[PDB]
């Protein structure tokens, strides 16, 4: 039978689903190791890869599968149950099977789901410096109209330290941090200034390779959260624009405390949507 991951009713997206909002027809991608594209709970439907050897369909990390399922897991009798189980999802395989990537891999995988008319961008990888390359990507995509989402990173605080990465550091990608079932920030969620909103990362189960289920921590577990929370706003308002999304999120996001460790706070999508 279908379990409900403790992150699905606390940004509220039981609440949306059931009143009938799924993200049906929003396109997200997933650039991560690629997606177990044959796993029951799943329903990837295009993508591409960008990394040698490995089809964008398979995922030999497990990583991608997982953030696939947090943003999508269908909405049935088995497995776990998506934030937005009704979206189009494509897996853009820009990691490899030990989980890391190069930035033209990843610059590519952004332009091309620019090229191919995505809505949302989720990006459950960051690292400590970023490029020129990537800060155009990200921009372009933004201006074009897609949401963009990234994870902060999995550095915890460092005294007065901001630990941010890239991209979630630059102005045109929301930055998730994490949280427990609790709402309380987790140790290894980064800190800084551009911190955006905090969605759950400890103890978040999804789909895994193969066809099994499996309980990851990280600001990578977050960021889906708020791509399918995206994904449920543009469902119930087909029109508004990447910022309105954004600010929406933002916004009406669930005060937590202090920004540097928190931003805005934790997304509640039924306040978004509304
Ligand atoms: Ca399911
Ligand atoms: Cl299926
Ligand atoms: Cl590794
Ligand atoms: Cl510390
Ligand atoms: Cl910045
Ligand atoms: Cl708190
Ligand atoms: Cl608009
Ligand atoms: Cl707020
Ligand atoms: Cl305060
Ligand atoms: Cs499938
Ligand atoms: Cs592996
Ligand atoms: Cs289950
Ligand atoms: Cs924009
Ligand atoms: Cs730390
Ligand atoms: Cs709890
Ligand atoms: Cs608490
Ligand atoms: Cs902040
Ligand atoms: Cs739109
Ligand atoms: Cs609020
Ligand atoms: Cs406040
Ligand atoms: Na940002």
């Amino acid at each position: 039978a279908q379990t409900v991951p403790y992150g699905i009713p606390l940004i509220k997206a039981d609440k949306v689903q059931a009143q009938g909002f799924k993200g049906a027809n929003v396109k997200v991608a997933v650039l991560d190791t690629g997606i177990q594209a044959s796993h029951p709970d799943l329903n990837v439907v295009g993508g591409a890869s960008f990394v040698a050897g490995e089809a964008y369909n398979t995922d030999g990390n497990g990583h991608g599968t997982h953030v696939a399922g947090t943003v999508a897991a269908l909405d049935n009798t088995t497995g776990v149950l998506g934030v937005a189980p009704s979206v189009s999802l494509y897996a853009v395989k820009v990691l490899n099977s030990s989980g890391s990537g190069s930035y033209s891999g990843i610059v590519s995988g952004i332009e091309w789901a620019t090229t191919n008319g995505m809505d949302v961008i989720n990006m459950s990888l960051g690292g400590a410096s970023g490029s020129t390359a990537m800060k155009q990507a990200v921009d372009n995509a933004y201006a074009r109209g897609v949401v963009v989402v990234a994870a902060a990173g999995n550095s915890g605080n460092s005294g007065s330290t901001n630990t941010i990465g890239y991209p979630a550091k630059y102005d045109s990608v929301i930055a998730v941090g994490a949280v427990d079932s609790n709402s309380n920030r987790a140790s290894f969620s980064s800190v800084g200034a551009e911190l955006e909103v905090m969605a759950p990362g400890a103890g978040v189960y999804s789909t895994y390779p193969t066809n099994t289920y499996a309980t990851l921590n990280g600001t990578s577990m977050a960021s889906p959260h708020v791509a399918g929370a995206a994904a449920l706003i543009l469902s119930k308002h087909p029109n508004l624009s990447a910022s309105q999304v954004r600010n929406r999120l933002s916004s009406t996001a669930t005060y937590l405390g202090s920004s540097f460790y928190y931003g805005k706070g934790l997304i509640n999508v039924e306040a978004a949507a509304q």
